[PDB]
């Protein structure tokens, strides 16, 4: 017999991703780069693996939508609700959506993708928001301006209480 | 940092179920007699006493519903998935939808309800599928033809590891 595990998590390490649409904003070579780095803040420091899919299911379904897109959560237009993503499970469970309403950049104006989906995919993943103003999630969209990113240690110790620390080296 | 919480169990032995609406296929008596059933299931080997309320919230609502029914996980027609529970828990927490394009029976042909249905509450009460074949909670419908359900001892062992003996 199997009981339903303890924390809302994945139960493989190998996960699938498929990046449904793009938005306007950026080319698709940016926006492929800019969600590859954000699966690498999190494979880096667990067990997980993620593989790209160009089609079919993936574990964690990407797209750009605006209003009402297919769940009961609706955009709300330029500014306000930004993104969001589902914790594990089955069907939509793992998928994150871009509010394609907004400005998203692999700069630091608008919104930076890329900083936007480490933390959408920390939600795919079973983390929810952090009191730590300095997590990756934290609540608020918090830039710092800083060229290197290195992923906060509330983060880390999270997302390792799910998944462990892989190799630690 | 914080993850999201998984109610393992329900922290209360007395749990209410409410059956929503009906399938063109039973007698109402049918489908109630089914549950009824299915729920004492579960409720001969644990402390778990089950209750049903005919109107209002309850923390089992059962209903039958076709392809998109209001949760976003969509039914496919006949056939493929026969139903769904979500797992311990607030709001659709321990609620138990049956597809309403499967052809449901108690005595003539089509999925018997009242097996469907102890399988979903085994997940409504906190238990994921099991890798014996002739458990209740293993993964595909095998009907034995027998007239007397016994819950197999895989199933008792672990809904006991949760909720202990009656
Ligand atoms: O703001 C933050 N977290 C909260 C949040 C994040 C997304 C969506 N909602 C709420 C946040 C921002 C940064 C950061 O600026 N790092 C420098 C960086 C950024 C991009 C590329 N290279 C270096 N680090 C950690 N957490
Ligand atoms: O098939 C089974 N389990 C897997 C399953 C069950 C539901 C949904 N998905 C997968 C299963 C079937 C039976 C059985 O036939 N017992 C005789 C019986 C049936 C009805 C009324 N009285 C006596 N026993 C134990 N496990
Ligand atoms: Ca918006
Ligand atoms: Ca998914
Ligand atoms: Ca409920
Ligand atoms: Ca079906
Ligand atoms: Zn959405
Ligand atoms: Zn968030
Ligand atoms: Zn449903
Ligand atoms: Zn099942």
């Amino acid at each position: 017999y199997n009981v339903f595990p303890r924390t809302l998590k994945w139960s493989k390490m190998n996960l699938t991703y498929r990046i449904v649409n793009y938005t306007p904003d950026m080319t698709h070579s940016e926006v492929e780069k800019a969600f590859k780095k954000a699966f690498k803040v999190w494979s880096d420091v667990t067990p997980l693996n993620f593989t790209r899919l160009h089609d079919g299911i993936a574990d964690i379904m990407i797209s750009f939508g605006i209003k009402e897109h297919g769940d009961f959560y609706p955009f709300d237009g330029p500014s306000g609700l930004l993104a969001h993503a589902f914790p594990p499970g089955p069907n939509y469970g793992g998928d994150a959506h871009f509010d394609d309403d907004e400005t998203w950049t692999s700069s630091s104006k608008g919104y930076n993708l890329f900083l936007v989906a480490a933390h959408e995919f920390g939600h795919s993943l079973g983390l929810d928001h952090s009191k730590d103003p300095g997590a990756l999630m934290f609540p608020i969209y918090t830039y710092t301006g800083k060229s290197h990113f290195m992923l906060p240690d509330d983060d880390v110790q999270g997302i390792q209480s799910l998944y462990g620390p892989g190799d630690e080296d």
